């Protein structure tokens, strides 16, 4: 009651929602991307606040501290476990939902932009395009991802071999800390500014907006999507790909999608068919690429084409807040440093992907720019030596049909253990997986030991520095969730 009274004093009441408010269910649901987490059995926030100004965010945080009510911040809602809007066990929290803070101001000549955290990637990309057809920003593939959680967790996509992760192309931030104080790079200092860019969402404060550098792309890029069934030699071809792809020139990224005994090789090339064709013949002739496979288009057009296969609907695909796609979904990830034996590829394609509840596997090759950054230079540690990332994705569409896919996800993770990274078994923070471990809270503070279990998987050798930084900027563990960085204090 007191917390709400505090809010009402400082924030316009139309931006405040209690469980009894008529619009609360729609506001809560508007960016829930996973039908597992929308149902009434999920733990719901006591209040939702939808700020439109940074002062609203500061007021909310100050009220939360004064009245000891914690806040989960939501930008795009894509968190794989829903931790921006639900808790795992009953507890009291408010959501600060940034969807109304969505401006993207592009300075084409300076090659910089300020992007509000509540913008979706498609809106960021589109605003860049409105400024220039030859500038880009290296972030994720799905247009509805929110900037805030994505950049906080790193963020990577079809430009990762060329320009690395989104967070290493951030040049400043505007951030509200656990005391309600407004910060930028300068006031924050090296440790906090290091941590916020890739050290995972929530833990390091609410980022209001991010300043990014914008990077050149050619006026024409080329996409291909070439599929090979096992009868067409998919096993031999993917066995070659895992060595070749991470060594290809930085201008060429060939990811793979597999969902049965067939692999689809999806390439983005920063160039034309005319130069791609001989490059493929020289470096990866096994795929059988020829000019009929080329799809030349602008960089901006590549975003809907890669994710959706659409050629013809730029604005509709990039400016989309309908939230129409809400699978029940489970996700896991792995990193690979040593090539799989051919027999493992045989089993993945012919056996694991033909089981009940089997998902899809996405393979993204590293090397080049992403792998050139030292492991400790940012919190994202999956760099030198990485051949590829694997994402294991399970979608289903009926409420009572979770058993088979959930079982498959666990079973394949067990099967893959000998072949992927170990000690620790690395995973990508933005492919959030609660089964990697969760925090224990003692005396109202997440324990260091519990955080380390999953934390070393996402952040490797960077976990301790993250936790020491957390201890400096949020010693009472105000901004937390079940898998946020615990404070390590003296
Ligand atoms: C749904 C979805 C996710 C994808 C997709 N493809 C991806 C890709 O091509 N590359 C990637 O690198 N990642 C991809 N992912 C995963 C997303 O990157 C993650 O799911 C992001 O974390 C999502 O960000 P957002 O949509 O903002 O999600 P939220 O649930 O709001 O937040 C996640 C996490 O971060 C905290 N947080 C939110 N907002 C902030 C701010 N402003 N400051 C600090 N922390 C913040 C939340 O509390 C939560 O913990 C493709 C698809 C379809
Ligand atoms: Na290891
Ligand atoms: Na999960």
């Amino acid at each position: 009651e007191d917390f709400l009274g505090c809010l009402v004093k400082e924030i316009p009441p139309r931006l405040l929602y209690a469980k009894s408010s008529p619009a609360y269910p729609s506001v809560l649901g508007q960016t829930i991307r996973n039908s597992r987490w929308s149902s009434p059995d999920n733990v719901k926030p006591l209040y939702i606040i939808t700020p439109t100004q940074v002062s609203h965010i500061q007021s909310a945080v100050v009220c939360g501290r004064r009245h000891t009510v914690r806040i989960r911040v939501r930008s795009g809602g894509h968190d794989y476990e829903g931790l921006s809007y639900r808790s795992l066990q009953p507890e009291t929290f408010a959501v600060v939902d940034l969807n109304k803070m969505r401006a993207v101001w592009v300075d084409g000549k300076a090659r910089t932009a300020w992007v509000d955290s509540g913008a979706q990637l498609g809106e960021l990309y589109y605003a860049i395009y409105k400024a220039s057809p030859t500038l880009a920003f290296p972030a994720g593939v799905c247009p509805t991802i929110g900037v805030g959680g994505h950049f906080a967790g790193g963020g990577f996509g079809m430009l990762l071999r060329k320009y690395g992760i989104a967070a290493e192309n951030v040049i400043d931030v505007k951030l509200v800390d656990a005391n309600g104080k407004l910060h930028d790079k300068k006031s924050m200092g090296d440790d906090h500014f290091w941590a916020v860019r890739g050290g995972g969402g929530e833990s390091f404060g609410i980022v209001v907006a991010w300043q990014v550098k914008l990077l050149p792309v050619p006026p024409t890029v080329t996409i291909f999507k070439i599929s090979k069934t096992v009868s067409e030699g998919a096993v031999d071809i993917i066995n070659k790909w895992q060595v070749v792809a991470p060594q290809l020139p930085a201008d060429l990224m060939i990811r793979i999608i597999a969902q049965g005994p067939k692999a689809t090789f999806e390439a983005m090339y920063l160039g034309t068919c005319k130069t791609l064709t001989p490059l493929m013949s020289s470096k990866f002739p096994e795929l059988g690429m020829n000019p009929s496979h080329c799809n030349e288009m602008s960089w901006i057009q590549s975003i809907p084409f890669v994710h959706l296969g659409h050629r013809d609907a730029l604005e509709d695909d990039l400016l989309n807040r309908q939230n129409s796609f809400k699978p029940f979904a489970e996700y896991k990830s792995d990193y690979v440093y040593q090539p799989f034996p051919k027999t493992v590829w045989e089993q993945i394609l012919n056996t694991w992907l033909v089981k009940p509840g089997a998902g899809i596997m996405i393979f993204d090759p590293y090397g080049a720019t992403i792998s050139a950054t030292p492991e400790s230079a940012t919190p994202f540690p999956h760099r030198k030596g990485v051949l590829f990332n694997i994402q294991y994705v399970n979608y289903w569409f009926a409420p009572g049909a979770a058993a088979a896919p959930l079982s498959w996800s666990k079973d394949i993770y067990n099967y893959m253990e000998p072949y992927v990274s170990k000690n620790p078994r690395q995973a990508y923070a933005n492919y959030r997986d609660i089964d990697l471990g969760r925090n224990e809270v003692v005396n109202d503070v997440s324990t260091y030991a519990s955080g380390k279990v999953w934390g070393q998987k996402y952040f490797k050798g960077n976990f301790e520095r993250l936790a020491i930084t957390k201890g400096k900027v949020d010693p009472t563990d105000y901004f937390r969730n079940e898998q946020s960085i615990p404070p390590l204090i003296k």
